[PDB]
């Protein structure tokens, strides 16, 4: 009797965590599609989950005309005549409408619309992303969709041209502007525990039903909880399992940052980058290569942060899916997808559509008496079950005097 199995609300609940189940694809580095455009197969951004405060961070030079931010436009091709090398600019969608209105950023204000159906902002950017297509050198639409970030401080949605995520090694790549006769600067991915939270990069795809991410994806961190697997009768919360990387913190932040750049994550990135006879890397979309990894969005993507009994700030990290949780007040769980807090914000709440309910963890002592588990003689532990201040309360305690004898 796992109580977060044997009960279909706290079931439902336990859902959203399984970013192999709903997200499908790379975090890290998503690229979990191929599409074909003007003759050439390129490899494309699928995810259906919001990557919370994934931002890429550039390495040109440091000085003009160089920004050092992804969501400058790409460069125009006199810009980078100008420039030098390496290309200069970001990867925002620079494209003018035969009318010359621009594409990226576009604001929420004009999205809020009735050919656009996504009942919260973060939706209606993902929508708009996914009812923006490329289009091939000819002019017709493609199938293939551009990643965004949405910028919900500027309340501006970004439409990514450059769906690369990840380039390093002189190999392919400059950085901060050495080797010089490079054409592309070196870019990954990151989260801060300070900047950027603001931003929410996605594949076109959450577009594609743009209400599905609030209710299926871990949007928001989760306080007050240890992420577990049900073993042996109890909630063995990671740092009892044998295969967790547990890393000591200063911060909960760090420990966010960590579900994502930790070396397990699910990425779609390939050790070696596919071999062409140009002089460098010469693309803004990464080439379709047999070798190509698709992670599927399994991989080292969930942790949380505690404090151990010696008083350490710590991090653990795992790639098993929580089918559990242990309770802890100071803890908080992260994954590679969510934000670093564990408020809703605004911007993800219908702006109309009634909110989806969490309710799950929320209890009687009346209706949810103390339950007690049978002794694990392993670890001569058990699990006990109950409710506190209207909270469901989930740990390992000591098993009864009796059964110790056969711990
Ligand atoms: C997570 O989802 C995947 C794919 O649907 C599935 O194979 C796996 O069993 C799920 N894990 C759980 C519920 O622990």
């Amino acid at each position: 009797g796992n109580p977060f199995q044997a009960n279909v609300e706290m079931k439902t609940f336990m859902e959203r965590f399984n970013l192999t189940h709903h997200h499908q694809s790379g975090i890290y580095v998503d690229l979990g599609q191929d599409k074909e455009v003007d003759g050439t197969l390129y490899r494309e951004p699928a995810g259906l989950c919001p990557i919370w405060g994934k931002h890429i961070e550039l390495q040109q030079p440091d000085r003009p005309p160089y920004r050092n931010n992804f969501l400058e436009d790409v460069p125009t091709e006199k810009e980078y005549k100008q420039s030098g090398n390496p290309l200069p600019g970001g990867f925002n969608l620079n494209f003018v409408t035969p009318s010359g209105q621009r594409i990226s950023p576009f604001p929420m204000e004009l999205l809020e619309n009735s050919n656009i159906k996504a009942s919260t902002d973060l939706g209606r950017c993902a929508e708009f992303a996914f009812k923006t297509v490329a289009m091939d050198k000819n002019n017709k639409a493609t199938k293939y969709r551009y990643p965004f970030v949405y910028d919900s401080k500027k309340r501006l949605c970004h439409i990514l041209y450059v769906s690369m995520q990840l380039m390093e090694g002189k190999k392919y790549c400059s950085v901060k502007g050495e080797p010089p006769d490079l054409t592309w600067y070196c870019f990954k991915p990151r989260k801060s525990v300070t900047e950027n939270h603001h931003l929410i990069y996605g594949s076109a795809y959450v577009g594609e039903n743009p209400d599905a991410f609030i209710s299926k994806c871990p949007n928001q961190a989760l306080r007050g909880y240890r992420f577990g697997v049900w073993k042996k009768g109890r909630c063995l919360d990671y740092t009892e399992l044998t295969d967790t990387v547990i890393e000591r913190v200063e911060s909960k932040a760090q420990c966010w940052v960590k579900t994502f750049e930790n070396d397990g994550v699910a990425s779609d990135q390939p050790h070696t980058y596919p071999l062409t006879s140009q002089a460098s890397w010469n693309d803004w979309w990464p080439l379709h290569q047999s070798d190509q990894p698709h992670s599927g969005g399994v991989g080292r993507n969930y942790g949380f942060y505690y404090v151990d009994t010696t008083g350490e700030g710590k991090c653990a990290l795992s790639d098993q899916v929580p089918d559990c949780l242990v309770s802890d007040s100071a803890a908080v769980s992260y994954t590679a997808a969510g934000s670093l807090s564990e408020e809703t914000p605004n911007f993800i709440i219908p702006s109309n559509t009634p909110p989806t309910p969490e309710t799950a963890l929320q209890c009687t002592a009346d209706k949810f008496p103390d339950s007690f588990g049978a002794c694990d003689v392993q670890a001569c532990k058990r699990q006990k079950t109950s409710c506190v201040g209207g909270q469901i309360q989930s740990t390992s305690v000591d098993c009864t005097a009796d059964e110790q004898n056969e711990c």
